[PDB]
RNA sequence: GGCACAGAAGAUAUGGCUUCGUGCC
């Protein structure tokens, strides 16, 4: 209950990253559950450039395949992330409707195809 | 002619290809102005190795002011950079993608982007 | 020379870029 999270649902499961490290730039959320190594990872950072006219977000998926013939050993890491430019001075609706355009994108068929399947965007 | 719908609420966005290389394309909301039209940038490429796949997709935003002549104010932009392993499974590309999609979708990752608000409740 | 790198830093984004590091021919 007290230990900080983000918890993902996909379908009728849910998956709760747990905070393991927070510094005042960065985060890593990291899933209690299985192996020590290849645990599926969340990390995440804010960041202002050098003007501070404009925001960096980075937030970056970590899922390890870990096989276990006799002790645990990640055979290969898969990853998304994500880089999210916003301007300091920007209006809230613009920054809700990258948001907004953002989560449709990414829940379109067409972008599950790609990342799954290779095939090209347009139908 | 090939296209990409996006829903937000009730409105929808319907973004045309534009341009496309062997590796690139483009897509436009062919709507209104030329001036700052969405603008959707996927790639695919392969390792140095030919062991993985690079997935690039790029949405850049432009914030357009009609004051009777259009101009961009700013562009805000989200990418996205996606590594998928060449032998791995269905299964464990469709997991990542589920997972992205809901970490997306989570309302601790809208707070980020619009309010700069750090992850974790 | 050429190539690799989910190495580091910068960039409101042809961000298919720049610089720096490390490694392979």
């Amino acid at each position: 209950s007290m230990s900080k999270t983000i918890v993902l649902s996909v379908g009728e499961a849910t998956r709760t990253l747990t905070e393991i490290q927070s510094t005042a730039d960065r985060q890593i959320f990291e899933e209690k559950v299985g192996p020590l190594v290849g645990r599926l990872r969340l990390t995440a950072s804010l960041r202002q450039n050098g003007a501070k006219t404009a925001y960096r977000v980075n937030l970056k998926l970590d899922q390890a395949d870990v096989v276990d013939s006799g002790l645990p050993k990640v055979r290969y890491t898969q990853v998304w992330s994500h880089d999210v430019t916003i301007v300091a001075n920007s209006t809230e609706a613009s920054r809700k409707s990258l948001y907004d355009l953002t989560k449709s994108l990414v829940a379109t068929s067409q972008v599950e195809d790609l990342v799954v399947n290779l095939v090209p965007l347009g139908r």
